[PDB]
């Protein structure tokens, strides 16, 4: 294929020229930015693009300028193109190794000074942080390299081309290659420059080229341990090396985003709190072991840190270079079958973070890197896993200081081989235990293709040692969905040649033949389970434990049952945990045309929104927090059941259980709500707990003082004590009032002092009831009640199929017969409603009872279901009265679960108490659903402006309700597309389904599945 | 429908006609049957219900007509024909092979050839002709993706399953990715020969045609050499179309077909 370069078609050209990866460190005095403008063009494909060797400077000065760094598809106006989804599919034909011959291609120019002294001086490399998909380089018109690997970093030596003067550097930047059928993540695919460039100035005569910085622990007490420092220096004209560690600085040090990213400074006293002294001699080996008198260990709980600086030092005694780091005394290992730190097994508190911003893309601020860790700290998240590749490579001192269990993943997704496969056998299913099967059939395209050894082995090399001194880094991952083969095994052979220290994950190797650690993704119980007793001998031994690298998929409403997958973890030694998909949605800010409206709005587009041929659609939307990385009622729910301490209160005691890997609760207050008096707790070691008398209600467990990146205050866990459901003190006035009753041919009238109720006897419809100045009335469309909801991401898949079969959302009521009986026992009236609520096409539907019994200031509805007929749905969305409210509506408060919104398998977060509406910011889905639903509702006060409010509690078990604005829902694509009436209505329910997760992952549980069934249920609307 | 079930068989073959009286009562009398090369009628004796004749015949075609007004019927009426099977021939064109001088340029990303009264523009990149101006008449290729299309926009029986298939393989996201571009002088009469070799294959996908695009140009003709061949796992079953599309040029008004 001579119209298509040798180099984009070529996968063992993983680079041209770039220097050996070492370990990364920034140095302000060797580092020097390249970012900001560049000279620009865009090029349909390679043929077009100019040739670099003849390109001047005057030529690209002419040029539009785009900004480094930044993706191409993001700029001003869509100028370069727009953002595309996909998932699993390849957005190209499969012609391995070829790319499409139109390909975008972007060429790149800009100038840099240099000195006279400069060039004698110093030795002068260009470093890039990350370039999508692969590059060609120029300096001075002369080609210096190429380099493929999107998510890796790459210097090359630039000191054989640079002048005194100005300099030009010009980056020929091609969209697609070879390696595009590697960097298949399901994710955005965006182009361009989107990292950091540099030009580092480095000693010339000799200087530091890489360090190697390993603890281990001499003992199986985990006490002494030995301190390795390995260094390579380049060059003859050094002395030794000198190298002090400072006095550890305890993971409870308070940081913030400033701290955190200052990257200052040459003059600047690293630290002078002297603990260990070493120094080389002149013409000695530049390495040393030392003994370390037992350190303080870092731990992702408390990640205390050693700073550390070494010199290079020549013969006149003066300091060549420095590198002031830190080091965390910490050691991985498989023990006993665990993976183990410091000798813990320890426990996987996590989430999957891709690099994404709603304005940026992957060219993520490292501001914003620093808002989404100390937001995940905020929700006791302890782990990260880098899905799917490394990030930034300034990130990973923010986990070392922080404190997160990091799993470091080689930029490698091979998904898309298997879409054609999929199609062609119309498979509808996978599962963690025989998927692996499926991708076997594939796996010869590409990871078990001799061609490709190379590529995968320089992503896992690239990975390694750029990253190797980190304590936050705990496992490396091969890559994400690349199916099984040879060139797996040759990664990991290579990875523990490399660094021997940590331990390797590969999720798509089933039975791990090269991975230290079992990995599942969205399991069933069911499957967890079968695998543990399979893995587990006679003797109750395992050679190697389960992580859910994905689980839990956080798409929209949900997830559901995060309850019953954490139950398991706690119960098994064998599963240490997981991390859940995603942290973020992957929403880009676009303007979009309202549906609701017809004027333009700010939303967050997911695919489709930029009219790609082929995209995922809404599968974008995945995460615990939303598109402009805040928080859902997903991650608000899921910090509750990874709580790290159990506070449990039945019979007059509050059981409290330290459910941390490492530290204690001293660093904790636990205050009594119900008295606010705080209550004296026993220092608790891991798994330790206590019984302590209480009259208690209510316990809350909060920072004593700012640590890290919390406040004091912040809340790490709390207990309630199961609140009965006590029927509110209403009187009902029995008292005899004369009523007027005026039983029409079509409306009956029931009339007193106070109270006016009117009912449509043809439709079951109540026309308007006003008792004390405040008045509702039924919203009907064909039923008095109803049972849809707008489908969640996890209904589409299937349950929403159901419901739509059934025509659930066309249930329609009709009457049989009204009577109409004057009042017995107090009551002024009794009217009954005997009807069939059955939707069109169908048999089956309900044979309904509704008994209106109508007091003074009350009203009893009484209603009875009876499920009847052939060829019925499994299950319905929702089941209930829908109410119009009054011109005089203004608010309301409820007895129940709150702040937030609540369903039947996610519910636990939201705790029992008295709420008002107006605290409460009610969540705004990104894609719209089923949203604002309070369950286990005790009573509901409705506040009615100058005429008090009304009551509602349903008789003997709590309720369901929803107080909203809005329609238009299930067809709106985004926020600004929802519709809104003039008025409210009140959502008032007996049941509904829950929430599960099955867009990706298992279905909604037994248990909180809304069966098809009898329904009979007693709500009062008293009146104030 | 009308054709199907015409109650009357007129079968040509052999230098005979053979017609077979199809209804179930009425005899053939009322028909006048002609013979539509000479437009002279022929006498077709009274054929009973299942009854048949053979009649030596030149003919090509021959009509089953209504004699006269009957029922709602108007005299003349087609109510049965047939034709003798139509070898196909080729046209007597006569292709211009005297040489004349021809100015080939072969750039970066086009390719031009320019002789007297002709033009011929490809984009090597895309497989696409730019223009093809011949004697004033212009053709150029309607391109999206391709230049040989295979998507019909669905008729009613597609939709329920050759339809699902179709776009399941995305059939409408056909792609051509051109892999080499071959120009070379011409030899026997012609101008120049551009051969284009490519792989059309719709994205997300394996399978796909190694095509082989030879375009013989001479004069007053353009010969178009078209060899695909399928490769790849997980194949469509079926495909709606293959071929071509060309935009008309402005000087474009009507057409005529044998
Ligand atoms: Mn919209």
């Amino acid at each position: 294929s001579c119209l298509i370069p040798e180099n984009l078609r070529n996968p063992k050209k993983v680079h041209e020229n770039r220097l050996p990866t070492r370990a990364y460190y920034y140095d302000q005095d060797i580092f020097e930015s390249l970012n900001g403008p560049w000279a620009f063009a865009l090029f349909d494909a390679p043929l077009d693009a100019p040739d670099a060797k003849n390109l001047d400077w005057e030529t690209a000065k002419k040029w539009s300028t785009i900004s480094v760094p930044s993706h191409w598809e993001l700029q001003e106006d869509w100028k370069y193109g727009k953002p595309i989804y996909t998932n699993v599919q390849y957005p190209i034909p499969i012609d391995i190794p070829n790319p499409p011959t139109v390909n975008p291609t972007g060429v790149y120019a800009r100038t840099f000074e240099l000195d006279s002294k400069s060039i004698e001086s110093f030795e002068h490399r260009l470093r890039f942080e990350g370039v999508d998909n692969c590059y060609e380089l120029y300096v001075n018109g002369q080609y210096v390299g190429f380099n493929k690997g999107s998510r890796n970093g790459a210097e090359f030596d630039i000191q054989k081309y640079v002048s005194e003067g100005e300099n030009l550097v010009v980056v020929k930047v091609f969209k697609w290659s070879d390696s595009t059928y590697i960097e298949d993540q399901d994710q955005w695919w965006l182009s361009g420059i989107y990292r950091d460039v540099s030009l580092l100035k480095l000693p010339k005569k000799a200087h530091i080229e890489d360090v190697r910085v390993t603890t281990t622990f001499v003992d199986s007490q985990y006490q002494d341990a030995e301190l390795s420092v390995k260094v390579d220096v380049q060059g003859s004209s050094y002395d030794h090396i000198n190298f002090t560690l400072y006095e550890p600085e305890d993971g409870s040090k308070v940081y913030d985003a400033s701290s955190l990213l200052n990257e200052e400074n040459g003059n600047t006293t690293f630290s002078t709190k002297e603990f260990i002294s070493f120094s080389t001699k002149k013409n000695e080996e530049t390495a040393f072991k030392i003994n370390v008198k037992a350190p303080e260990h870092w731990t992702a709980e408390n990640p205390t840190l050693y700073k550390y600086q070494l010199d290079l030092i020549g013969s006149d005694g003066s300091v060549i270079q420095s590198i002031k780091h830190h080091v965390g005394f910490r050691q991985v290992e498989l023990k006993d079958g665990n993976i183990t730190v410091n000798g813990k097994d320890i426990l996987f508190r996590g989430v999957n973070r891709h690099d994404h911003h709603p304005r940026f893309g992957r060219a993520v601020p490292l501001d914003f890197v620093v808002r989404d860790l100390i937001l995940m700290k905020k929700f006791n998240i302890n782990a990260v896993r880098n899905s799917h590749y490394p990030n930034h490579p300034k990130v990973y001192d923010l986990f070392d200081k922080l404190g997160f269990w990091v799993i470091d993943e080689a930029d490698l997704e091979t998904h898309g081989v298997q879409e054609p496969f999929n199609r062609h056998t119309n498979l509808e299913a996978e599962y963690p235990d025989t998927k692996n099967k499926l991708y076997d059939v594939n796996a010869h395209y590409l990871s078990d293709n001799p061609e490709y050894e190379v590529a995968y082995l320089d992503r896992a090399s690239q990975l390694v040692l750029r990253d190797v001194n980190h304590p936050s880094i705990i496992i490396w991952s091969l890559g994400n969905e690349a199916c099984y083969g040879r060139n797996h095994k040759a990664m990991y052979k290579l990875i523990k040649q490399l660094d021997p220290t940590r331990l390797v994950h590969y999720e798509g190797d089933l039975n791990a033949l090269s991975a230290d650690i079992f990995s599942f993704m969205y399991p069933t119980f069911e499957i967890m389970e079968r695998w543990r007793k399979n893995h587990t001998d006679e003797n109750g031994k395992f050679e190697k434990p389960l992580i859910l690298c994905e689980y839990g998929h956080a798409m929209g409403n949900g997830p559901g049952s995060l309850k019953e997958y954490q139950e398991l973890f706690y119960k098994e030694k064998f599963y240490q945990g997981g991390f859940i998909w995603e942290w973020a949605n992957h929403g880009i800010e676009f303007e979009d045309v309202s549906t609701a409206d017809g004027k333009l709005h700010k939303a967050y587009a997911y695919g489709g929104d930029f009219k790609e041929e082929v995209h995922d659609g809404v599968f974008i939307m995945d995460g615990l927090c939303n598109s402009e990385h805040n928080p859902t009622p997903g991650l608000v729910e899921y910090k509750k059941v990874i709580e790290p301490v159990h506070i449990k209160i039945a019979h007059g005691s509050v059981t409290i259980t330290n459910k941390h890997d490492f530290i204690t609760t001293d660093h904790l207050l636990f205050i009594d709500k119900d008295t606010g008096k705080t209550i004296d707790v026993p220092s608790l070691k891991p798994e330790e707990s206590v019984t302590i008398p209480s009259d208690t209600t209510y316990v809350v467990a909060v920072l004593k003082d700012d640590a890290g990146v919390l406040k004091a205050g912040h809340e790490i866990a709390w207990g309630q004590a199961e609140l009965p459901l006590k029927v509110p003190d209403f009187v009902t006035e029995t008292a005899e009032k004369a009523a007027k009753i005026n039983d029409g041919k079509r409306y009956v009238s029931v009339e007193s002092s106070g109270l006016h109720f009117i009912l449509d006897k043809l439709l079951g419809k109540i026309e308007s009831l006003k008792v004390k100045g405040k008045e509702i009335s039924s919203k009907f469309e064909g039923s008095s009640i109803t049972f849809w909801r707008p489908p969640t991401n996890n209904d589409e898949p299937r349950d929403f199929k159901n419901w739509k079969k059934y025509n659930i959302d066309l249930m329609k009521q009709n009457i049989h017969g009204v009577s109409v009986e004057k009042g017995s026992n107090g009551s002024l009236a009794v009217v009954t409603v005997n009807s069939r609520i059955s939707p069109v096409v169908f048999y089956y539907g309900f044979e309904t009872v509704q008994k209106y019994t109508i007091f003074a200031n009350k009203i009893n509805l009484n209603t009875s279901m009876k499920l009847t007929g052939e060829y019925q749905p499994p299950d319905f969305p929702r089941v209930g009265y829908e109410f119009w409210l009054g011109d005089s509506y203004e608010s309301f408060e409820w007895l129940g679960r709150g702040p937030g919104e609540s369903y039947p398998d996610k519910k636990e977060s939201q705790r029992f108490g008295l709420y008002d509406s107006k605290d409460v910011e009610e969540f705004v889905y990104d894609y719209p659903q089923e949203n604002g639903n309070h369950t286990d509702t005790h009573f509901l006060n409705i506040k009615f402006e100058g005429a008090g409010k009304l009551s509602i509690f349903q008789k003997e078990k709590p309720f369901n309700f929803k107080i909203s604005d809005e329609y238009g829902v299930d067809e709106a694509a985004h926020a600004c597309d929802v519709k809104r009436y003039g008025r409210h209505y009140l959502r008032l329910d007996h049941a509904i389904h829950g929430v599960g997760s099955e867009a990706c992952g298992p279905a909604v549980l037994d248990q909180y599945r809304l069966k098809a069934q009898d329904f009979n249920f007693e709500f009062d609307l008293a009146f104030e």
